[PDB]
């Protein structure tokens, strides 16, 4: 099976970081999100206790005003400044919004789960502008969910534009909930690197509790860090406390003209770079990524990592999420849907669209675009594929697949029931085209693609 | 796996009529669908000549209002009146609606592929009244595409009051299309009889153009004769000349409240029998069948066939049709749905709902209704099911399918991890409960229904 090269970069883009399932992956073994899951959520506390899952909690959390002491014997206790106070209320949301999560703040002498405050100094009283911040497991213990951040370091005072400050946030919150890195190491014990990783995915493409940078993984954030749970924080901290299923539960749009209001989630304008694992639980939604000019790869289905705005593997989809829609922006993308009825808009550029399982409608946009078909089962006739602004003579639809059980043929208005043969029907009435196929092995013809418009023969690759 | 009733009863209706796949059946070999329909065509003919398949074709039809002579050499002519052209074109419209035929009626001296018309009398002389009609193959020949009703029949004369004189016309109008009786007999050699058929389904209830009552193969009209094309007819019809994907693309309803425009597909009140076998080429479409008392199954999955209005086997849905709802009445009904997304009403009655694959919404009614899920993938996470009207103390939830991989426990806030437990979780602020269920072999818990009101613990059947 000699396939073409846009069925081939579908087919590969399909399996872009494929985990678990004993591959190995940089020398290492790989996990699937489920056993990542498991490793980050190693020490089963939370606090509902030990050994407890799936249950929900409804916690406290306070911006401490004054301290008798701090824990790890740092001083010079400094409160959070403004800034500081919305970006960690983002945070909190962030881990909110996916699991079965409630934060209330409580001020005064009231005692919180969470707790938040700045340190200045060492316990002998020297100042201390290296470190950067740390935080304390649920638990009965003094200090148990306090976390606590360096004020001499800049990202930590104006986490609000210094992303490192909000990431850095999200994550100590993170152990504050229960989860641990994924990986048995601690900031300041030797010099461990990403060969100690126990497995591949311990890195911030996929766990914002990585200590390894997404480079160590293949992805490329352009020196930004993310700010929101990734995909195996998502399954890890849903795994204690259970999923949210009240999450913009509409029709949501992520990335340009969102209506998410989450900072993380929305691009304003084609600089900003976007770094997100969606967590969504319901309604028809749609990845607009569509004011970028980067070639983009954007992969609908669950667990899967796209290409969006010229990073690499910044947007990925949480197990438990259908996505439904995606746009592409003017440079030349690869769409691929999901077994659910997609609606895919290349937009301008060459773009490659694949709508997958189910009844899709495709718009390839401006340019010379190719609709792919990997199956039979793509475009059944009882749920069948609308390509809805087809150009003859432009733009293609690629059947190439097809060759692994035969080449198809062309056949001009009649099938001789050998089967493989590929025929272009006019409707002149409604000017649509109806492109049937009849495939090897199936007794009637089960495969129909409608297009509005004129197709020509040689638009169709076989 | 000791299973629940209420789930032997969907299994067991998901399996009503089987066909095909090696299985015998009333000590026949059983054809698939398209094997049916390849034996209906078997003449190999059609108006685009021999051999020619899935060529869609531009028909005349005319009344004769006078002949030379009648091709079977039968005389007494007598040209159609009013109720027989109105019922003629209603056939002709049946067909028409499923395969890619227009027909356009001819008049004056113009030759037409079809024509019509009465006999009353043998090549002798002598008064006929024991024949019923015949009719000629697509050809060049003299007569081909002929069809020939006897006017001495009440039925032939009346056929919009007299059922199986409308069922006459859609049948003789078949085989001038080109179909041919399933079985190698033809009215008038010998003594013919079921037992004398090729394959099981050679009866009314698969093919108008059989033979043998729908009573052979376990269907029962209640003495009416259905009037438009069964499924095995679709199939045939559809080889020769290709499916009509531009039939009701609409939101279509079907039975009471029905806006088809059809009288095959339209109940005005309870009276009416339905014997119809559906084509339907897009949009979201709903089997209403809530005016009837009798205890229904409805199924919604391509092929299947249903027992409506107190008969039995009357209601089909053609091989390459999604209908997506149903409606049961006042009976206590079996609804099953299909892979899409289904909504489904029990109506008053004590109902059984399953939806199968894909995100359903169930309404169960009045009564006591059981809502049952015969799998993990019936209500993932990613596609979940709500239950809109659930009514504590009253309706059940049925999971006893999952017996067969141990049976579930339930929990009360919070999971193991050892799997195949249930728990349900209300959400007060939305009046919600979850149901979720950890499912043994799954590391994550995957399967959660959504329902709209409270539930207790002892309303589910595990
Ligand atoms: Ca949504
Ligand atoms: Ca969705
Ligand atoms: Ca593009
Ligand atoms: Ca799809
Ligand atoms: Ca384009
Ligand atoms: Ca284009
Ligand atoms: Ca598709
Ligand atoms: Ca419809
Ligand atoms: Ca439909
Ligand atoms: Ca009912
Ligand atoms: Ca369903
Ligand atoms: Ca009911
Ligand atoms: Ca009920
Ligand atoms: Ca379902
Ligand atoms: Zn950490
Ligand atoms: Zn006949």
């Amino acid at each position: 099976a000699n396939t073409s090269s846009a069925y081939n970069s579908v087919y590969d883009f399909l399996r872009y970081h494929d985990r678990g399932d004993g591959l190995t992956v940089n020398g290492k073994t790989s996990y699937s999100i489920d056993q990542a899951a498991a490793q980050i959520t190693r020490e089963n506390v939370s606090w509902n206790g030990t050994n407890v899952f799936g249950k929900s909690a409804n916690l406290t959390f306070k911006f401490l005003q004054s301290v008798s002491s701090i824990p790890s014997g740092d001083t010079g206790f400094v409160k959070f400044n403004a800034e500081q106070i919305e970006q960690a209320k983002l945070s909190l949301q962030s881990w909110s919004d996916v699991a079965n999560l409630t934060f209330t703040e409580v001020t005064g002498n009231k005692s919180a789960n969470i707790t938040f405050g700045n340190y200045t100094r060492d316990a002998s009283g020297n100042l201390d502008y290296g470190t950067q911040a740390y935080a304390y497991y649920p638990g009965n213990y003094q200090g148990a969910g306090s976390s606590w951040y360096n004020y001499n370091q800049s990202n930590i005072r104006n986490p609000g534009s210094e992303e490192y400050g909000r990431q850095t946030f999200t994550h100590k919150i993170g152990h504050a909930l229960g989860l641990a890195h994924p990986g048995e190491y601690n900031a300041g014990e030797g010099d461990p690197s990403y060969n100690d990783a126990v497995y591949a995915e311990d890195s911030y493409q996929f766990s914002i509790c990585s200590y390894w940078g997404e480079n160590e993984t293949g992805a490329d954030y352009n020196g930004h860090y993310g700010g929101a749970p990734m995909i195996d924080d998502i399954a890890a901290i849903q795994r204690l406390y259970g999923a949210n299923m009240t999450t913009r539960t509409g029709d949501s749009v992520y990335g340009f003209n969102s209506n998410t209001d989450r900072d993380f989630y929305t691009a304003t304008d084609s600089s900003k770079a976007l770094i997100f694992s969606v967590w969504d639980a319901g309604g028809t939604d749609t990845f607009d990524f569509s004011g970028y000019s980067n070639n983009q790869r954007i992969n609908l289905n669950e667990g899967s990592f796209s290409d969006v705005g010229g990073l690499k593997g910044n947007v990925s989809i949480a197990h438990g999420v259908t996505i439904e829609n995606a746009i592409g922006g003017s440079g030349n993308d690869i769409l691929v849907g999901n077994s659910a009825d997609n609606i895919l808009q290349g937009g301008a550029g060459n773009d490659v669209l694949y709508g997958g399982a189910g009844a899709d409608t495709l718009y390839g946009g401006a340019g010379r675009d190719t609709f792919v078909y990997g199956s039979g089962q793509d475009s059944t006739v009882a749920a069948y594929d609308w390509i809805a602004d087809f150009q003859k003579g432009i733009d293609k639809i690629d059947l190439s697949a097809f060759r692994n059980e035969g080449q198809l043929s062309f056949v001009q208005d009649q099938f001789t029931g050998k089967g493989q043969e590929v025929m272009l029907q006019w409707d002149a009435a409604n000017s649509i085209t109806n492109l049937w196929l009849h495939e090897a092995g199936h007794s009637s013809v089960d495969f129909l693609v409608r297009i509005v418009g004129q197709a020509a023969q040689s638009d169709i690759i076989v």
